[PDB]
């Protein structure tokens, strides 16, 4: 019955186009949130401990900070040792000074030497927050209305961003960044699911891949907003500012029709369909359960393969990032070039899905990335100019795999009884992101260029496995427990 309703009103409309723009703006905001952390708090040029006698001397003679470095520098980067006039001398753990004028997270929180480890621990905590946020917000968003959970998640993102902009100390900052990652994950999941649902099953690939376009576009935009405003709090406030305007949507963006019409209310769905028409014209799901998500062989196998694919994609991308290094000799130029280069791969995704399907591009991209990383592992010493070129095609392949697998993940799961297994799989990807550095170091300890080989076989076997997905095209979206009957 819903199909016919889509035929009478649906597909592409003026209001639907406006809502699509709104939700892809939500996606680009999530892109800023996810990625801006790498830019926040870059390592300063020079940091060092200064003594109380040294501080008095410097303030009396008026040394410039740069000359203070040039004269006071020990050893012969940032030295972890200081001169103690009160000779070779012991390390210092207080009174640090940073020469770089640009404000950074490490300057404020004093993450240097051994303390430099919690700089990466902040990324670890944010990624764990993404994990737990997917894990909880799946159930939270399926329990209540999708749009309601989206709005509360946007409010949470805004409030948490504001509070972390003015966080006084490191522990409160870390816990609030955790509580901000949870809400950002909620926003991204709800927004993508609702924008995918509101569109009919003809240009659904277009809507998904174009909101991915907007995520990449946000990655592209990030260097500009990062470079124009120096102050760290400035970047954080700028990143979290759109969340409030997005809270402001409210009545403009309606609830997704299909989720509403599950025998629960019915009349409200008819009213909202009449509203969107304008002049152009079972047991209640209750709450999801993990056993039901794992129940039945087809559902179990699809879920496990999807989690494996997410994990492999995350770990291979993390492994390849270190080998990519710096391109062009400047961070801004490198980041901008990578962001721009992302786009042609995504347009290729669009056209190749349009011609035949999704599973073949998925497998091809995964195999391409695996072969690229394996070749980088086995390359003979030399080709320094060509060192950059390799492992870049692999990165494009991994990003393509991310986009295709995320769209397929949205497509496969039954919307009415969705536990946000999309969110749970993304959380398993997040878990892979957390453990990736430790596993990478452990593998690299025994022999160098070993982790690249391991990830090459992992990506190859993932590309072999992903062929097993059904990948039915034009079947619209499964309802309730009908997911089994596509096969
Ligand atoms: C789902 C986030 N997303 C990613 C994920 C990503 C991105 C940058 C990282 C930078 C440093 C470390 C990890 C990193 N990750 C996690 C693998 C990668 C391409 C994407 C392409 C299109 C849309 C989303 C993408």
């Amino acid at each position: 019955s819903f199909d016919e309703a889509l035929q009478r009103v649906g597909e592409f409309g003026r209001f639907q186009r406006r809502v699509f723009l709104l939700l892809c703006l939500t996606g680009v905001t999530f892109a800023f949130l996810f990625v801006g952390v790498v830019f926040l708090g870059t390592q300063p040029d020079h940091y060092w401990c200064r003594g109380p006698s040294a501080a008095a001397l410097a303030e009396r003679c008026g040394w410039s900070p740069e000359e203070e470095w040039n004269r006071t520098a020990p050893a012969s980067r940032g030295r972890c040792q200081r001169y103690l006039l009160e000779a070779p001398l012991v390390p210092c753990r207080g009174g640090w000074r940073y020469a770089q004028a640009h404000s950074t997270i490490v300057s404020e929180f004093d993450l240097v030497c051994v303390n430099a480890w919690m700089l990466d621990l902040t990324q670890a905590i944010l990624n764990l927050g993404f994990l737990t946020g997917a894990f909880t917000l799946g159930y939270a968003a399926d329990r209540y209305g999708r749009i309601v959970i989206y709005l509360l998640s946007c409010l949470g993102v805004g409030v948490t961003g504001v509070v972390v902009a003015f966080a006084p100390n490191f522990p409160v900052f870390v816990i609030f960044r955790f509580l901000q990652g949870v809400f950002g994950k909620g926003t991204w999941m709800t927004c993508y699911v609702i924008v995918t649902e509101i569109v009919g099953s003809k240009q659904r690939r277009i809507v998904g891949i174009v909101i991915q376009m907007f995520f990449t576009l946000g990655i592209i935009i990030l260097p500009g907003i990062a470079y124009f405003i120096p102050n760290w709090q400035g970047i954080q406030l700028a990143i979290t500012l759109p969340s409030f305007l997005f809270l402001l949507y409210y009545w403009v963006v309606p609830e997704s029709p299909r989720w509403l019409i599950t025998r629960k209310k019915g009349d409200k769905a008819l009213q909202i369909l009449r509203r969107i028409a304008k002049c152009n014209g079972d047991e209640e799901v209750s709450n999801p359960s993990f056993l039901d998500l794992v129940r039945t062989p087809q559902m179990r196998k699809c879920t496990l393969i999807l989690m494996f694919a997410w994990f492999t994609s995350a770990v291979v991308y993390q492994g390849l990032v270190m080998r990519l290094g710096i391109i062009g000799g400047n961070l801004y130029i490198d980041f901008f070039i990578s962001g721009v280069v992302e786009l042609p791969g995504a347009l290729l995704i669009l056209l190749t899905i349009e011609r035949l399907g999704r599973r073949l591009p998925f497998a091809a991209s995964n195999i391409v990335a695996g072969v690229a990383c394996l070749v980088t592992a086995f390359l003979p010493e030399g080709i320094a100019w060509l060192r950059t070129t390799v492992a870049t095609l692999g990165r494009l392949g991994i990003t393509m795999a991310f986009e295709i697998v995320y769209l397929v993940n949205s497509e496969l799961y039954p919307t009415t009884l969705r536990n946000f297994g999309v969110s749970l799989c993304s959380g398993l990807c997040d878990f892979g992101g957390i453990i990736a550095p430790f596993l990478l170091f452990r593998l690299a300890a025994v022999w160098l260029e070993l982790p690249l080989i391991i990830f090459g076989i992992l990506a190859s076997i993932c590309g072999g496995l992903v062929m097993l997905l059904p990948e039915t095209k034009g079947i619209a979206l499964p309802e309730t427990v009908d997911d089994v009957e596509k096969l």
